[PDB]
């Protein structure tokens, strides 16, 4: 049984699902059909990292459509949607992801996806979170300095240095050998992405990457556009909370923060927006929010949303002061959002699963959610599968690109041309009957593009 | 055993979520606090049917609170939350209520809260759609004229008919008896007002009663915000779809479609309404929703959503015009707003529970939510408890009302008093952190109101 | 010359506007249509006190082709537009109105609106603010006892019991003689409904009165509709202010105050409303505004706005705290809702027609818009066209029905019919492509209403 | 008389709208601050052609409190408020610019900016459309290749060209000699930016220039936000028309076409969108506008905006197919949008100023804004100066650091640097109460960015 999942019987559900999505996810649907042929994607053996979810096994079917061979874990340890996993199991693809697996589990999980049999190994990583990228970094250079995973700060460092140590007892040179014929990788997330121009700029990427998110396609639909339909839906899937009326502050307004508020907003919430950056302050003011410090809003909202990438936006003092059933929750890629770790120490009642009152010693409880992991993806299903096909179709190119042409490509983090970047918009457009218009030849003279695009120049924001 | 629930288990679950909700429904805690001195409703018997949610264990606590004796039905199939029914059992309510109860089910259940132990006999109906004050009246007709119960026309009539006909040989005189000790019914909804005032204009209501609906703070509330943060979620949980760029119809633009409209577009869905009344029509177009009819809407609309209160709004041959997986739900309180029955004889197949595929000769498939059962309470839980709070301050009030006084009213349906309406909004306002202003003397004499209120004239709309 | 505008030559550009407004006001060129034939208006006398607009020009000529002879005054001091006045003068109407008209200049054309010549009197009143009615009710009550002119309490009033002097010592019977031949009257907004509803209360209404504010189609769209686009548009003529970042305080939350809220929103300001009626505020309170009070506002907010039809809602200390250079306007009916006389013992500055510098003692400036007069009619042009079709068409059917038949009328206030309420809006259903279904058979007798309506109990609230 | 404007009384008027604007516009006003000691500007000789409004006007007074002389035109026709010309003038800058001024007019005062007395040269230019740069490098052109200069397409060419020509005759050297001088160029608009790269791209391009546009803080405020605001406000003011209910077609959906959709949209249109960009296109499906196109639009809609800065996206075809009453107006950078030209065949009928009736054959009008002049500015007075300031602010950093440094620039189009984006941001927070919240230490080193910024990589949307 080359697999981990929680129920293989949850397949047929599953498929009723996926076939759905199909209909929903254009983009993937006609990337299949476009390269069938030509099967781009033989050879390439595929180590995924990556919420296991409907939306997933559409891209994994993709992937292989095209000719891959893939195995999978989840990125995060309360994403994967376990009717999802069973029916791509089904199908024959090895998935190592349920709802609800432990950190150790987590990180196992991993190592399963680049342990491939018959002596092969995989030669691509497609990763959110950059978490199957930095295992295999990490490995390689705990081969040479153990030191590297000696001093765990947290109990995800505990868990992945712990799996470090067990996977080099067993063979010196597990992660440096695997290491070696990862062609390259793509990488889905601003969190992931983060991590890759860290390495860009220390000179210790090795081997190609391409930045999915940052897609025009990506990063200002699926982070956006999906947000604001998913934040909200996972808070009431946890809570049922009405949303009218409260005071909502979300912290961040980035793309995530954006798509957070603005659903927040549509529904009647007052909201508050945080941000280090002016910038998006002021865009966060120009709407309507008011533009306030945790500080000052700890003690009077209703809902605490993180939306920021960074660490301890919402801390243990923040948490002290919040009125009594405050809704506490994240929406980065990272829980460190929120220092849960620091309200161990208090009773916790637990209310369901993903949902837990926290008790503090004069009796005010804060309800927080999924453990601070990401909340959408924790008590919800994520973006609905539309917007995903955006971020999926920029994958499977990515991944295309990679394979195909990886030799034409330096040890950098890259972007996919705007040229492809519009091909994923305009595959989504007939789903929902847009009509796209032509320039004349006069007009494409007078604005100096081709009537076939790129329509922007490569600085154009959107 | 005086009960009949899914899962007693349940009940610590349902308990932690009636203590959040507590802290939701300021006016249900305000009113308990402010009445249990002088139990109003000590000698009570109230038998309700209505959708057994957490938000209803509030309710009928806060009814044993007052002094009542409470038995309790839902008033839908699949609107229990069997968590909620558990806690509430647990706490000594006999409960007649589970999600997916059959439609016999159903009715035995509607007979149950009317089957009181020791020879006493309900003198209180809290209904919500009119059921249980329908079953009543209904039998004792059957009792002198069987032919009233000869001639189903649908499934609810074979179910209902045949509990009747099962009771009825057990006691000829099993309804009559029951109503002569009925001192009034307090009516939740748009449909069972409608049936009170139905009776009124024929001279066959045989007690007061209470019009719930009407009140400004339920009908304005309720109806409209509550639907504005349900409907999606009802049809989310069901189908996980996108909303942004959808082409989504809502039938009827009442306070209930107002609601549903306001959340589509919330999200970036097209929003179509369709309408009978110009007025509304109007309202509709003055939002920058088209209004079009189901006939032009059929063959082009992504998501259906009936919100009138009426027959057959969506029809066989419109299911018939559909695209492939257009979903297709009612939020009305009666699932015949959709002619679910006219397309039993294509082959289905259940997706998940709520959530079927209708397989139409040439392959289309429509994506029917809760067999057209109401959405919100089906796929979801219903409104949020906030709002709830308001509708069920007011039935509380009602009830309170025609029990300590109802031999002041006449056999008429009635509105609680603008003054109560304005308290029930009153009690909301602390929650959320609205401060109320103050008329000055001079002001209150120049508008012509007291500083106390009641603030506007009775013809006014809000 | 019976007339007295600005400027003659001012008409073809009026006549030009009247031509295009005619094409957005449906409801107004349909019952010219439809009753053309009959000349309902045939001997009627209208004197009309009603904002000079092109819009009220359009009413004038409806009134006209069906047959009234009609003269004309405006309601505000401010609210005329001199290109309307002209082309109605031009075209045959006397009418005496021109923006800017000193008080006593206004009270004078409320006399004059009533002299008709070769014997001849009013018959009836179509009145927006109630001010020609208080003219002859006031006028004639003086005739007899001086002591209800003697008591003026600010400006207006000071000129309107200078003006009903002047005219008594002409003639001692000059208001009861012309009050005797007014059949009926129709009045328009809130402001003057009040002043019918206290009138009828005190037992001193001489005439049938209808109370065309309370159609469904009048206050539900004219008030919330037309101030949703005519308030924003006012204080931009006057100040060109960006709306986008500012705290925008709402005095009142009625249907102008709802409309005013929901401009200033969408253009992302933070709104705060105001109220001193619970239900009203938590309306506001589920749209995410704030509900503050104005002593908390006043020296935070950047733009306020009454909208209550109340006394001294800003006062002189509110305008002290408040910060330089914030903007404060008023939309009710009457200049009351701010103290501007408070702010008279200061230096003002003059910026240009309508808009005013306050300067206090500290040097700080507050920017008055209009002197506190209605901020939409004042500094721009009220509301636009198509919403008023539907106050106007209402304004047409009170008029026919009170000529036509008022002797069936008592001397109490009535509202129109619901069937003419939904015909009103059926007309306008047109020109914007709204299409309107229609009930079946079954669907008629399934919720007990008519095909042709009306289709909603006369106490819905829309 | 070294200035040409309208009315040099209107003076007073002016300055007290620039004393307001002034606290509208807090990053000019700490600009002045920072740098008034340092005199950076002292020595620059500052051409410009930008709208001659109000808060040019904050921006020539801050020029010139940094010590640069200036003389000014406007860079459009019909944009120029004649109370800040006159206001500017009567301070000590040369002002040539009316609102209505032909475009011989126009041609000449783009000239006189670029003749200073005793000798002297501009050595910078500052604009807005790419005129003033565009007069001296064609012009230049023009001295030795008269050809450059045969072939006027359109009445401002003609113009164009005649001047050229008319001052080639005094001087064959009036251009080159001239051009030499211009140390470097700030341009503002995506238009006058486009036509910079365009000139880079050819080698034609003869000192720096800085593109203020794709500042951060410029295309994402004042594109966006200011449309969003003035676009109606211009409309509003030209026809008075309702929003509410109408269908409005946005051709493009850049940061104008955005601005513009979402201000329709809020007033309860029905808003359709045009483009050619797939990407755009999505985004704007996502909002739920439809995507269709001119040609569909043509005849269904109520009000048409061109938003692309392209050419001929309403032509003479569109508009014969128009209904009756049609408002058709431009809010990009020149006319030529709509094909005005093509409709000069027809009988016109002037409405009133910028306010048009085209009359067709079958008696059809359209009713064209402005003869398609940018809308907002040519019927109202454009973004309003809170916003504006971003932009203004970005112009004079961009001014100070060419002057200053212009030296270590390549004759290249470049973007001002993240650092400076974000301090035009953070100038404006204040204003608006928005709280910006600061990194720590561990926060700032997690994401890798300095706590005194820059946040964000420079490939960065927002
Ligand atoms: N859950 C999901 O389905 C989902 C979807 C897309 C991306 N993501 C993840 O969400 C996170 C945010 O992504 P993004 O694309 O919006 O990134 P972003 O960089 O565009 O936005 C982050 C914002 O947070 C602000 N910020 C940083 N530290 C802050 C602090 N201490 N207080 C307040 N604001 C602070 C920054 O100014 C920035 O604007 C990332 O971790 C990303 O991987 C999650
Ligand atoms: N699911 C929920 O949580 C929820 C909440 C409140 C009320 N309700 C129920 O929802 C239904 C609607 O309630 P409401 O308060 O909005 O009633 P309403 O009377 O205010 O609105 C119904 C609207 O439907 C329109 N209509 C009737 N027949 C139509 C047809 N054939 N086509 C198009 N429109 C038609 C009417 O013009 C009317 O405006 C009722 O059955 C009510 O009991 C449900
Ligand atoms: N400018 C226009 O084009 C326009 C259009 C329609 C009506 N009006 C006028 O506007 C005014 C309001 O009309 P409406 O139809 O909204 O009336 P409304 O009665 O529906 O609303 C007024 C609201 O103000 C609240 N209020 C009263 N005093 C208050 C105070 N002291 N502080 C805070 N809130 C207070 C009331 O509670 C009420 O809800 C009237 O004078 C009416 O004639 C103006
Ligand atoms: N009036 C103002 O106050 C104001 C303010 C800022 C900019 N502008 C001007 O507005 C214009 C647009 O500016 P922007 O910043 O939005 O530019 P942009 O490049 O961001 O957007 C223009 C959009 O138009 C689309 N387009 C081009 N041709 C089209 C056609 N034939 N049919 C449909 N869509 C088409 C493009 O695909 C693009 O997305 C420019 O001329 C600019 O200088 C005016
Ligand atoms: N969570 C909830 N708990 C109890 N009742 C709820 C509910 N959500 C909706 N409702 C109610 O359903 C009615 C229509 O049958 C409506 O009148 C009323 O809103």
């Amino acid at each position: 049984q080359d697999y981990v999942v929680a129920d293989i019987a949850l397949a047929g559900w599953g498929r009723k699902e996926l076939n759905i999505a199909e209909t929903e996810m254009p983009g993937l649907v006609q990337i299949r059909d476009e390269y069938k042929a030509q099967q781009p994607l033989k050879g390439a053996r595929i180590a995924g990292s990556l919420h296991m979810t409907i939306q997933t096994g559409v891209l994994i079917e993709t992937l292989k459509a095209l000719g891959a061979d893939v195995r999978w874990a989840s990125c995060n340890i309360f994403s994967t949607q376990d009717h999802a996993a069973a029916a791509i199991v089904e199908a024959g693809t090895p998935v190592f992801a349920f709802k609800g697996e432990s950190l150790d589990e987590y990180w196992e999980f991993s190592h399963r996806i680049f342990e491939w049999p018959n002596g092969e190994f995989a030669n691509m990583i497609l990763d959110d979170g950059g978490d199957a990228t930095l295992l295999l970094i990490l490995g390689s250079k705990a081969e040479k300095d153990r030191s590297v995973i000696a001093r765990p700060t947290n109990e995800e460092e505990v868990a992945l240095f712990k799996s470090i140590e067990r996977h080099l007892e067993i063979d010196g040179s597990w992660y440096s050998k695997r290491l070696a014929h990862i062609k390259g990788v793509t990488e889905e997330t601003t969190t992931g992405v983060h991590r890759l121009y860290q390495m860009e700029k220390d000179g210790r990427l090795p081997f190609p990457a391409f930045n999915v998110n940052d897609s025009v396609t990506k990063s200002k639909f699926d982070n956006l556009y999906g947000c604001r339909e998913s934040l909200v839906d996972g808070i009431k899937r946890a809570t049922d909370v009405m949303i009218a009326g409260k005071i909502a502050v979300v912290a961040g307004y980035g793309d995530v923060g954006k798509g957070c508020a603005q659903s927040l907003r549509g529904l009647g919430a007052t909201v508050w927006v945080t941000e280090i950056d002016p910038i998006c302050a002021l865009q966060a003011a120009m709407e309507g929010y008011r533009v306030v410090t945790m500080e000052y809003a700890a003690d009077k909202a209703d809902i605490f949303v993180t939306a920021t990438g960074n660490y301890h936006v919402i801390n243990h003092d923040h948490m002290k002061a919040m009125r009594h059933n405050a809704i506490v929750c994240n929406i980065g890629h990272f829980d460190s959002e929120i220092d849960v770790a620091s309200t161990r120490q208090y009773q916790w009642e637990n209310i369901k699963p993903q949902v837990d009152h926290i008790i503090f010693p004069d009796g005010k409880r804060v309800i927080l959610l999924a453990e601070g992991r990401l909340v959408n993806l924790g008590c919800a299903t994520g973006h609905p599968s539309f917007v995903m096909s955006n971020s999926f179709t920029n994958q499977t190119l990515a991944q295309i690109e990679l394979f195909t042409r990886g030799g034409e490509y330096a040890n950098k983090v890259y972007v996919l041309p705007k040229h492809l970047d519009e091909k994923v918009a305009r595959l989504h457009l007939a789903r929902i009957g847009a009509q796209l218009s032509e320039l004349s030849d006069d007009q494409a003279a007078y604005i100096g593009v081709s009537k076939a695009g790129p329509f922007k120049p490569d600085h154009y924001r959107y």
